[PDB]
């Protein structure tokens, strides 16, 4: 119900309560009600309350940087950050974003994304998030939020909840069972709350026939009471449907205030009328304002000297180091046959594909608003989560500069013409072919793709381009920039394809980061955060075309389905090649963990014991090969078989270690009570089952190097 004394939120509440006492109803209605779609200078705005020096709250997109700004960095999308498996870069990314958001005079950044989590590879906005795994996405959420808010900026965990597809997102009902709702999809929102996230945004879709922004169970019972969330719930943009029920269900903020056309103003004067007509109690509005002002006080935004709103300010500083680092360390090397990579002093190189050069995407062209195009090199998906590039380093330009510097002749075919490609590739030492797939928010249809992807094939005749290049050249490196999984079986069926580089979504540092890896200045060290299957039919979920997604797969999404259904993916979750090898030894498991329901009083995150450490798993990792490289060690836990049906393996830890040849290091996985828990629907509690837990540590969800047990009496 209420945050405890002597904690950041507790002090914010005291402050918030003192402010609330100086306000009248109009003051209060102005704090919770957006001024209207594009009614203010920001993406979202509310009305100031001078009596407590409360500004018009300025809310701006999005998860990867400042939208509409002309002096901001384009950070990598979240999926790329997750792909680094590096908590330091992830936290640094949130911090840098936070610095830019404050420097621009925005109070609330609308991100990061824990929903969609990303159960379907076709999902158009999955790339804004952190991969398909609740644990990793949770850790990322917490690190990104810690980073953002340490600057004194309010973060917004979105989208709550079960917005797993773009098609009919405003009408579809997501209908999973209670365990699935809590244990899979809500999980990462709990990390966000526990990170003291200031705000949560409710989604467009329905949850069991009830619009997410009108849903008392998810908003009040789960988020506020069970997760102990002390901040405010805002709507997604015009995701509000009623005046009264929205308010009474636990909605706190109407965004942006009207629909796109200026209609459907459900709060403002209509909320004033509902309170006056006794349809919404004053205590409810008092609660909304406490939550909103508490977030303001929590982040220190009440102190004099917060920058004024201005998105023309150059706020970039040297933040490109993060984008470079994540674009670089997030590249996943999938295939490296005959050790063709890293490249060394070839006489010639062909570079082939429209995705190698600057196009309308990189240019912020008027043909590509909200990044609604895959034209030229690709840095991110489309929609509200895209931003302007301050610059963009194309793969061709970077490759050309590095290659020319060593007397390597570069030949370019800058289109997707199969015949021009083969011609450029013929006779060259290597040919690097660039393919893409794109997607985004479901209000833009790009090349026939309505938001979600139509299929899992490369865009722009990508498969044919590679086949034509392979017909002309024995040594083909395929570089892929993509919003998600592509089936690569056709490309892999070509014996001429010796290397596959899953470069992900690099933003502005595309070319530099790729050159870093291709030439082996750094070994690639990113690993997959979703499964690349051998067949589109091997995935168990789809973009649903009807009014209902029953979520009948339950807990078994992505790799959990693959493990459960004994399907061999092409490249499994947690998979990544390196230019070196790593040996794992000496697995230990230290545990004090006791069985039963969690027993702590509810605080932000849930019962106070859920995020406390109960165990520690430790392994040694040595670099046994010939070159320096970082390894991503992963922990998977198997629950007792006596426990309610659970996936066979669940990611419960990861560590990243840079090792020079012969160097040895420690990977430590701290285990929180919740990491050994499942959600019990009947008691509405997290429970640790008694029995022997399987402990699996390795280089991927399939590449398990050592095993042990964790026993709970
Ligand atoms: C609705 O949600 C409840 C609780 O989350 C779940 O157990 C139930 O199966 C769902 N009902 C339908 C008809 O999908
Ligand atoms: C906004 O910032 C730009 C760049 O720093 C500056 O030139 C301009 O004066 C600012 N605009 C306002 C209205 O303060
Ligand atoms: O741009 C404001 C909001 O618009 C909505 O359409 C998106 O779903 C949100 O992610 C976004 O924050």
């Amino acid at each position: 119900v209420v945050p405890p004394a002597g904690t950041p939120w507790g002090t914010a509440y005291d402050k918030a309560k003192a402010a609330l006492a100086k306000l009248n109803l109009q003051d209060k209605v102005g704090i919770v009600s957006g001024v209207g779609w594009n009614g203010g200078p920001c993406v979202g705005n509310t009305s100031p309350a001078s009596k407590i020096s409360y500004p018009s709250l300025c809310l701006q997109d999005g998860p990867l940087g400042v939208r509409y700004s002309t002096g901001s960095t384009a950070f990598t999308p979240g999926v790329q950050a997750a792909s680094t498996w590096d908590v330091n870069l992830i936290r640094e990314r949130g911090q840098f974003i936070g610095e830019e958001v404050k420097a621009s005079g925005i109070h609330v950044i609308l991100g990061p994304v824990a929903g969609p989590l990303g159960k379907t590879p076709q999902g158009g906005r999955n790339w804004e998030g952190f991969g398909v795994d609740p644990y990793l996405t949770g850790i990322a959420m917490g690190q990104t939020i810690n980073g953002i808010q340490s600057v004194g900026v309010q973060a917004t965990a979105k989208h709550y909840i079960l917005n797993e597809q773009e098609l009919n997102r405003e009408t579809i009902s997501s209908n999973p069972d209670d365990r699935t709702l809590h244990e899979l999809y809500t999980w990462p929102f709990a990390d966000a709350v526990q990170a003291n996230v200031a705000s949560v945004m409710c989604s467009y879709n329905k949850v069991n026939t009830t619009w997410a922004c009108e849903d008392q169970y998810t908003l009040q019972t789960v988020l506020k009471d069970q997760l102990g969330f002390p901040g405010y719930v805002m709507t997604d943009w015009n995701a509000q449907h009623t005046t009264v029920q929205s308010a009474n269900s636990g909605l706190d903020m109407s965004m942006p205030g009207t629909d796109f056309n200026g209609n459907n103003r459900l709060w403002g004067p209509a909320l004033t009328n509902a309170v006056n007509s006794n349809q919404v109690p004053t205590s409810r509005v008092d609660d909304m304002v406490t939550r909103i002002l508490a977030a303001w006080y929590l982040t220190g935004q009440d102190q004099a000297g917060y920058p004024s709103f201005n998105i023309s300010r150059n706020v970039q500083g040297n933040h490109k180091t993060n984008v470079r680092a994540i674009a670089r360390d997030g590249i996943v090397l999938l295939k490296n046959d005959a050790n063709i990579l890293p490249l060394k002093k070839p006489a010639s190189i062909a570079v082939v594909g429209s995705a190698a050069i600057i196009g309308n995407h990189a240019r912020n062209s008027p043909s590509c608003n909200d990044k609604g195009c895959d034209d030229g090199a690709l840095g991110m998906g489309w929609g509200s989560g895209a931003v302007n590039y301050p610059y963009f380093v194309a793969p061709y330009d970077a490759i050309n500069t590095r290659a020319s510097s060593q007397g390597t002749q570069v030949t370019l075919s800058n289109t997707d013409n199969t015949s021009s490609g083969a011609s450029a590739a013929r006779g060259k030492d290597v040919a690097i072919v660039f393919i893409t797939a794109d997607s985004g928010e479901g209000y833009i249809t790009v090349e026939g793709n309505a938001g979600d992807r139509n299929n899992l094939d490369p865009w722009h005749n990508g498969n044919a381009l590679v086949q034509a290049v392979a017909g002309a050249n024995s040594n083909v490196i395929v570089v892929v920039h993509s919003v998600g999984a592509i089936i690569l079986e056709q490309i892999l069926a070509l014996p001429q394809v010796k290397a596959v580089v899953w470069a992900g979504l690099p933003s502005q540092e595309s070319g530099n980061a790729l050159v870093d890896v291709l030439w082996g200045d750094v070994s690639p060290s990113g690993k997959l955060v979703y499964t690349i299957a051998k067949s589109p039919n091997d995935y168990n979920t789809r973009i649903v075309s009807g009014g209902s997604d029953s979520f009948s797969e339950g807990l078994f999404i992505d790799y959990k389905h693959f493990d459960d259904a004994n399907i061999t993916p092409r490249y499994e979750f947690g998979y990544g090649l390196s230019y070196t090898k790593f040996n794992y030894s000496r697995l230990s498991v230290l545990s004090t963990a006791k069985s039963g329901p969690a027993t702590g009083a509810v605080v932000p995150g849930g019962p106070s014991d859920l995020f406390q450490n109960v165990a520690t798993v430790t392994v040694d990792i040595a670099n046994s090969g010939q070159v320096t490289g970082a390894e991503v060690a992963q922990l998977y836990i198997t629950y007792p078989s006596s426990a309610p049906r659970t996936p066979p393996k669940q990611l419960r830890g990861f560590a990243k270690l840079n090792l020079t040849p012969g160097q040895s290091g420690t990977a430590t996985f701290n285990i929180r009570r919740r990491d050994l828990s499942y959600w019990d629907t009947a008691s509405q509690k997290w429970v640790v089952p008694s029995g022997s837990f399987g402990i699996s540590v390795g280089a991927s969800s399939r590449d398990i190097r050592l095993t042990s047990t964790l026993s709970v009496a």
